[PDB]
């Protein structure tokens, strides 16, 4: 684990995981931008994710709806309701300091003139997008009940307080499934799924020891909600969310659909005078038009990274020298997967051979390979164990041939220096395949 969120920010920073977004002018606070080593990161969780619930699955289609969304949508969602009551604060005491509507979805108008008819709000939350697409995919796939659609994308709210580095924040990406359920299995369902995103969580990395389910209680059960359990992760500032395994019940598709009235809606919902669709199922045998319930696993794709960052954020002490700070990623997810380095940045024979081999081992397709050409080695090495890069494959002469010895038995043998044991093997490059082969796959 990593002991203070400062080192995480501040490796962050110093490796080109994450700067701070519009940092040359000030800075917008709560709003951060990915580097280099981030991205990858974050692509491959984002990847890993969509492979898992998605690929490998079988009752689950994909989708990517976009940012903008039409005024009414939020409004049935009931999120713009959540702030029609003015906040006139106050001397000691709150809701005199001018009448603050506190909006926390932000706000941008379509063409022309800031008209409240062209009226758009940034998604809150990728989720709507799915809901009022329902119809829409149902259409396209023809899916039968048990199902679900999910997706990966832009969330943008106006947090009046982001705190804690890539936690809360401004703006963010989530992964949203919405898995639509016949009525009855809900609980069922919503017990399923928290426990797939645990078991998924753990093969992500986070060790069990600090993932908590924690069943939010009335209080904090959320209007669409009737229940939601929360996946914690002991952050090094807290226990904090990280996932949110909820169940809200026809609420969405309820607050979303025509006929609402003549539809079984269960839930709450607002009078739906617009939609232009019937947001329903069909048949399970009889002709039943009904309205699903959903469990809605909701991760933080931001926070996903913060937690992978800090639980393998290790700071060992060397047997020899003072200490190193060794990111222990979970190889399948590291930025760089194997790093090729030249030992003398002189020799164009070497370097040449080099590059040469980063071609041959990034055609394993075992991920990224990098031809790392930077310096002493001894940076080098330490870098990558600061991005946490499984293996530093290093060429020096004897690989190309030449030596002090006279040896050229040598040749096309490389040195392979290991992330986490620090252990440097000398293997011949054809055996350099079958070796991270057996490594860095899946
Ligand atoms: N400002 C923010 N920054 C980063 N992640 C955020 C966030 N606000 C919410 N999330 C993520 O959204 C997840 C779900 O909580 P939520 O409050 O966003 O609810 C919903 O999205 C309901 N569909 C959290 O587990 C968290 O990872």
């Amino acid at each position: 684990a990593a002991s203070s969120l400062d080192e995480l920010v501040a490796l962050c920073k110093r490796r080109g995981f994450i700067f701070q977004s519009s940092e040359i002018y000030g800075g917008l606070q709560g709003v951060y931008d990915y580097g280099p080593l981030g991205v990858e990161l974050k692509n491959n969780l984002k990847q890993a994710w969509w492979r898992r619930n998605v690929y490998e699955r079988d009752d689950m289609e994909g989708l990517d709806a976009s940012v903008l969304t039409h005024r009414l949508v939020l409004h049935y969602s009931g999120h713009e309701a959540t702030f029609a009551d003015p906040m006139v604060d106050n001397a000691k005491a709150r809701y005199w300091t001018p009448p603050r509507y506190f909006n926390m979805m932000f706000q941008d108008l379509r063409g022309p003139r800031g008209g409240r008819g062209l009226l758009a709000y940034l998604r809150p939350e990728t989720a709507q997008g799915i809901f009022v697409n329902f119809k829409n995919v149902l259409d396209a796939t023809s899916r039968k009940l048990g199902f679900g659609i999910a997706q990966i994308g832009k969330a943008f709210r106006n947090e009046i307080t982001p705190r804690n580095f890539i936690f809360r924040v401004r703006e963010f990406e989530q992964m949203e499934i919405e898995y639509f359920v016949r009525p009855g299995e809900d609980e069922y369902w919503h017990r399923y799924w928290v426990e797939e995103r645990l078991k998924w969580w753990q093969e992500m990395g986070l060790s069990r020891e600090n993932l908590v389910p924690y069943q939010q209680p009335p209080e904090s059960s959320a209007h669409y909600a009737k229940a939601t359990v929360d996946i914690l992760y002991r952050f090094p500032h807290g226990s904090l969310e990280l996932e949110g395994i909820a169940q809200r019940t026809d609420f969405d598709l309820g607050s979303h659909t025509k006929d609402q009235e003549a539809l079984g809606i269960t839930a709450r919902v607002l009078r739906n005078e617009h939609s232009t669709q019937r947001l329903a199922y069909r048949d399970p045998e009889t002709g039943k038009w009904f309205v699903p319930y959903v469990i809605e696993p909701s991760a933080g794709v931001d926070r996903g990274v913060l937690a992978l960052l800090a639980e393998a954020f290790t700071r060992e002490e060397l047997p020899n020298g003072e200490e190193r700070i060794v990111l222990k990623l979970k190889p399948q997810l590291a930025p760089i997967k194997v790093a090729v380095i030249p030992l003398v940045k002189n020799r164009p024979e070497i370097t040449e051979y080099a590059k040469r081999l980063k071609a041959r081992l990034l055609a394993l397709g075992l991920g990224r390979v990098l031809y790392e050409d930077t310096g002493n080695i001894g940076k080098a090495y330490r870098r990558h164990d600061e991005v946490g890069t499984p293996f530093a494959v290093t060429v020096d002469y004897d690989t190309i041939g030449q030596s002090k010895d006279g040896t050229t038995r040598l040749k096309d043998t490389v040195t392979v220096r290991d992330r986490d044991t620090m252990e440097q093997i000398r293997l011949h490059v054809d055996e350099l395949e079958g070796f991270l082969r057996e490594r860095l796959r899946w």
